[PDB]
Parts: C-alpha cells; structure tokens; sequence
DNA sequence: CCGACAGCGCATCAGC
DNA sequence: GCTGATGCGC
DNA sequence: GTCGG
C-alpha cells in the first residue's frame, strides 16, 4: 500500500465513470492505472514518475500531482457533494442494480436503503436478494472461513458423484487472506466439448448444496453458470455467519485448464493476458485458445494440457496464481 | 489522429 | 414462441 | 483515459 492514497483516488474515479457517467472505457482506463501503480515498488513522488508506467497518461499524471500536493482531488470533492452522483453511486452497491437501474430509481426518487426497502415490489429477483443481504455482501470472507466453505462444497459434491471435480478459484486460489466471495469451478467426465452425456450436471450439485442448507438463495442459474448465496452453519448459541456470494461454473472437462485460468483471474490479469494474446495473434476465452486468421477469424482450438501451455503460446513466462493478483 | 480497448453466461425486454 | 439487443455481473 | 502505429 505504498501508494494507497493514489490508487484509492483512481478507483473512486473509475467508479464514478462506470456508475454515473456510464463511460465504460474511462472506468477501465482508471482501473488499469490503479493496478499498474498498485504493483509499482516505490512510493510515487510525482505525476511524471507515474506517467512512466503504462496506462498512466497526461490526465492521471496531473491528478496525481494535485493529489500529492494537497492530499485531495477537487474533482472528487465536487462529485462527493453532488446528490445525484452520490445517490447513483450508492444504489449501484446493491447486487443487481447497475448504472442504468440506479439512475432510473433516482428518477423515481428511490435513492436510499430505506426507499429500496419500501419499494421491494419494484425490484427484480436478483435486486431483492442483493437488498436482503446488502450488509453481508459488503463484508469480506476470512480465508479460514473460505477453507471451511471449501470443505463443505468439495465433500457435498463428492457425495453427489465421486467423478466430479470441484476447484475453488478466484482470489482464494491466488492465495488471498480474504475474499469477496467464493468461486467454484466444476467438471464431470460426462460433460466435454465433444458431448453432454448427462443432463442437470450443475443442477444436481446446486440441489445437494441447497438440501444441506449451504446454498440459501439464487441470483441466476443456467446449465453452466450458477450465481447465488451460501452460508456456513454456525454452532450452538453461536451468532450466525454472514451470508456469502457464491458462483459456480461448469466447464467441459477437456477444457479444464483454460477454465481454471479464467476463473483464477484476477479480472485485470485476464484482461492484460487476453490483450497480449491478441497482440501475439491468439484469442483466449474460458474454453479455448485459438489462433486468429489473417482476416481476424478465430481458428481451431490449440492443444492445452496445462495452464503453462497457455502462457507458452503467447510467449509469457509462467505466473503462479499468487502472482496474478492485478 | 483514431480505432480499439477480453470475452462471455443468464435475466429481461422489444419486436415479430 | 423465437431471435436479437441491453443490463448486470463473472 | 491511454496507447500503438
Ligand atoms: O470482469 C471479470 C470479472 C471476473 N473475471 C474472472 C477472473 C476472476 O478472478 C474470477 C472470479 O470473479 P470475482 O468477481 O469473484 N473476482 P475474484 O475472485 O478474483 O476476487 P474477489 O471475489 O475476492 O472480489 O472470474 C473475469 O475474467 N472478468
Ligand atoms: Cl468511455
Ligand atoms: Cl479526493
Ligand atoms: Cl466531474
Ligand atoms: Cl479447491
Ligand atoms: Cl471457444
Ligand atoms: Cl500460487
Ligand atoms: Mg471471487
Ligand atoms: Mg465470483
Ligand atoms: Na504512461
Ligand atoms: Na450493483
């Protein structure tokens, strides 16, 4: 956190541009600058020094000079004071309320937690659950709880079919000491890129986790993605654990390595890595790495037997999950 | 200058 | 119902 | 907002 003040500022600006301005490219630019600065091993002394880093331009360099000189940014100071911006930024903290819905709600004069709660009938299913657990979803998950959660998920999945493999990915796999949620990658030999020899593969797992009262709510559910809510069981006379977000992704077993690379992240590491692939003439998604033709049309999937294979194609030295937290 | 910015799953909606 | 566009989030 | 060509 050598540059915590600056990265915080950039993140606030990123959030402003996404939530309020609905300028998604400015949002991404700011997050990229924060990320490159976050890993810079020196306490930044000036915007010029930061402008050396890729992704920090002239505008951000000026902002860093203001911030360094004064400890603040007038631009942010004004935004913080704007009722409409504040209201929109707030509402978007509810899972399922994005920039669009937030602005629509404010138009109707629904702009506090209190307002949302009194107008529950104006929320879609996802939004209702996000409101229900608003506080809980703000809390981080200690790694020690993540371990307990992993134990349950892995054991309950084994109980459904001993041929499942469940892997906890996301920030947990990168070694983080706390996570925002739990991400679980699921494979079964019946489901490959070549055929789906068993239906309800994801449904079955979700059902068992609900049966044992681990999964408590559902935000979305399809054949390959589940997004919902879970909770650890508490002991006698113990205060309950907060409800947690859980995401599960069922990937073709033969495409496990691209899948685990994707779900391990970080999001910015993936954006960086995918961008580089493109420069090298490949395209990477959660399923495959394929060459791009002279026309730009993705060719056939290249053979992948490890995460490192993927790195090798794009001429990157291998990076352990712990070193992918960008 | 200016195009491109990673790539995709599920919920919801319009239009037919 | 379908297909396609948009919102939201991974 | 930043960058490569
Ligand atoms: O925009 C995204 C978001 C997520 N992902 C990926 C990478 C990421 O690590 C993974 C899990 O998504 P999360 O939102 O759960 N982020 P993560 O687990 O890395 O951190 P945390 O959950 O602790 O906030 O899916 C993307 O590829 N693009
Ligand atoms: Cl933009
Ligand atoms: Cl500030
Ligand atoms: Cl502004
Ligand atoms: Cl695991
Ligand atoms: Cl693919
Ligand atoms: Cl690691
Ligand atoms: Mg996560
Ligand atoms: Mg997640
Ligand atoms: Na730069
Ligand atoms: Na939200």
């Amino acid at each position: 956190t050598l540059n915590g003040g600056i990265t915080d500022m950039l993140t606030e600006l990123a959030n402003f541009e996404k939530n309020v301005s609905q300028a998604i490219h400015k949002y991404n630019a700011y997050r990229k600058a924060a990320s490159v600065i976050a890993k810079y091993p020196h306490k930044i002394k000036s915007g010029a020094e930061a402008k050396k880093l890729p992704g920090v331009g002239t505008k951000i360099a000026e902002k860093i000079d203001e911030f360094l000189a004064t400890g603040k940014l007038r631009k942010l100071e004004k935004i913080r004071q704007d009722d409409t911006s504040s209201s929109i930024n707030f509402l978007t903290r509810v899972s399922g309320i994005g920039p669009s819905a937030a602005r629509k709600f404010v138009d109707e004069g629904i702009k506090t937690l209190e307002d949302l709660r009194k107008n529950e009938d104006k929320l879609n299913h996802h939004q209702r659950i996000g409101l229900k657990y608003f506080g809980d979803f703000e809390k981080r998950i200690p790694r020690e709880e993540m371990l307990q959660m992993q134990d349950i998920v892995l054991n309950e999945v084994k109980k459904v079919d001993s041929e499942y493999i469940a892997t906890v990915c996301g920030s947990f796999r990168r070694g983080a000491e706390s996570s925002g949620d739990m991400d679980v990658l699921l494979t079964h030999p019946s489901f490959t890129s070549e055929s789906t020899k068993q239906p309800k593969l994801l449904h079955q797992v979700v059902e068992q986790l609900q049966k044992v009262h681990f999964i408590t709510d559902t935000l979305s559910k399809g054949e390959t993605k589940f997004m919902g809510v879970c909770q650890l069981p508490s002991k006698n006379d113990e205060k309950e654990y907060p409800h947690r977000r859980i995401d599960i992704a069922l990937i073709p077993k033969d495409q496990y390595y691209c899948g685990v690379l994707y779900f391990t992240g970080s999001d910015i590491f993936n954006k960086n890595m995918r961008a580089h692939a493109l420069e090298k003439g490949f395209t990477i998604n959660e399923y495959t790495i394929r060459p791009l033709g002279v026309t730009g049309v993705a060719g056939e999937p290249l053979p992948v037997d490890s995460e490192k294979d993927i790195f090798d194609y794009i001429q990157w030295k291998y990076r352990e999950p712990k070193d992918r937290s960008e």
